[PDB]
């Protein structure tokens, strides 16, 4: 066990061990603070996020966990990774602070050879994600954090504007029709859009603007579509706006490479049995120049078993602490 030191940055107390230095506070969020902090071990600038009240509620407990439990078993050049997590706790019954050790990543979400290399990294990303049943559900550009290399990597969360549900698939967000890992899909359309034209493709101001604007460009469900609308609410809701024929993606997407529209097309249907996978998205033609099926490797299975479990703050918290305890380094 190494030696802890104590610092208040930002109002918000941070004990971390000695080994992570010159902690820089870069960003916050709902469930928590991240900080640089350059690691005296490794030589490698890293990001350190404290959880906010990681222990106040059964809902934060549960969270907690479920952070911790993603994060030690994300192992992907293309998704954020558990590089250390500790705690100034020497014991269970003291345990009241966690943080997260990660690499210290540069910025957020140009030509369309940068569209192909954010791209392609974002879907090598879900592939991974996808292939251990889990669904990111809310994509969106800061959680793409990219350094200097273009590198990317997947968030688990961002940080603070941009709302979330400019980049909702309709059927998660109008909670309308069974849903599936291509919700993530979805935003990826809504990302590569907005990376190719500059503007946000659906910049909606709520849930029924939102659909307005998703289906002035992909169309109103059609009769094959409709079918499979589970809700006496939304089907009503469809039905009765007025109807709106479908476009052609590349009036709407002018000039940009007729295979990046071809994607998009691809990956903007409302019908998510027809929308195109993570692992279908790679070998599309236009990711030529970097899509290698023996490189985009799938996850571990990944046990969320614990989502289906009502359990006591107490109990959370000693599953977390058990974490934390069974950790190692890569
Ligand atoms: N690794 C990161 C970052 C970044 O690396 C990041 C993201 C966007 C911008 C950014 O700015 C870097 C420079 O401005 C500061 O050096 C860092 C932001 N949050 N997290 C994160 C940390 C711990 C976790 F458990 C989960 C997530």
């Amino acid at each position: 066990r190494p030696t802890f030191y104590r610092q208040e940055l930002n109002k918000t107390i941070w004990e971390v061990p000695e080994r992570y230095q010159n902690l820089s506070p870069i960003g916050s969020g709902a469930y928590g603070s991240v900080c640089a902090a350059f690691d005296t071990k490794t030589g490698l600038r890293v990001a350190v996020k404290k959880l906010s009240r990681p222990f106040q509620s059964i809902i934060h407990a549960k969270r907690t966990y479920r952070e911790l439990r993603l994060l030690k078993h994300m192992k992907h050049e293309n998704v954020i990774g558990l590089l250390d997590v500790f705690t100034p706790a020497r014991s269970l019954e003291e345990f009241n602070d966690v943080y997260l050790v990660t690499h210290l990543m540069g910025a957020d979400l140009l030509t369309d050879d940068h569209v192909q290399f954010l791209i392609y990294q974002i879907l090598r990303g879900l592939k991974y994600i996808h292939s251990a049943d889990i669904i990111h559900r809310d994509l969106k550009p800061s959680n793409l954090a990219v350094n200097e290399d273009c590198e990317l990597k997947i968030l688990d969360f961002g940080l603070a504007y941009v709302a979330t549900r400019w980049y909702r698939a309709p059927e998660i967000m109008l909670n309308w029709m069974h849903y599936n890992q291509t919700v993530d899909i979805w935003s990826v359309g809504c990302i590569m859009a907005e990376l190719l034209t500059g503007r946000t493709l659906f910049p909606g101001t709520d849930h029924i603007d939102q659909l307005k604007l998703i289906l002035r460009l992909v169309g109103t469900p059609g009769a094959e579509l409709l079918k499979k609308i589970s809700s006496e609410s939304a089907r009503n809701y469809i039905q009765s706006l007025t109807q709106m024929p479908k476009m052609n993606f590349a009036n709407v997407f002018i000039g940009a490479n007729p295979l990046a529209v071809d994607l998009l097309e691809k990956m903007l249907v409302l019908d998510s049995d027809k929308r195109i996978t993570a692992a279908q998205a790679l070998a599309h033609a236009y990711f030529a120049q970097y899509h290698d099926p023996d490189d985009e490797p799938v996850a571990d299975p990944y046990d969320q078993s614990f989502e289906s479990r009502d359990l006591l703050i107490d109990e959370w918290k000693s599953l977390t602490y058990d974490e934390v305890i069974s950790f190692v380094p890569p």
